[PDB]
């Protein structure tokens, strides 16, 4: 599909949706509606920021407060979100 | 300031504001409210996405449609935005 950033911003984690399932849906939107490959090392911070911003609000607020946030990989962020999601 | 992604999302080009002045404010928000340095080359596609998304909608829609958008530098996007802004 032709580039449409709104489609990427429109991927929001559902109330029952696991962080890893949400991340896969977010990556699919990057693939379909941007020229950026969400698996590229150069895109990690970009996907990470969308992941944090568009996670369910309780999760997003906690991910944003992680210590040494800059050091967190996309995999780290998913694991931290899962801790909040699973309790 | 402590990380606060809403402040980055809240930087939007003003109705009469030049693209270059808007990008300066967007970079300032990245510096103040994220751990991501907007002058780090590793962050350029991240700042570029925010710039397209948060530009005035007429400009952002045109930037989305640039041929070979993936190869545009942040400096390229600003120049093309300035070309649109100045008629
Ligand atoms: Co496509």
């Amino acid at each position: 599909s032709p580039t449409n950033l709104a489609k990427v911003k429109g991927i929001t984690q559902g109330p029952n949706e696991s962080p890893s399932a949400f991340l896969e849906r977010l990556k699919e939107a990057y693939r379909r509606y941007t020229p950026y490959d969400p698996e590229d090392p150069g895109q990690e911070t970009n996907v990470s920021m969308s992941f944090i911003w568009q996670s369910a609000p309780d999760i997003g607020r906690k991910l944003e407060r992680l210590e040494d946030l800059k050091s967190k990989t996309l995999g780290d962020l998913v694991r931290e979100a899962e801790k909040i999601f699973n309790k």
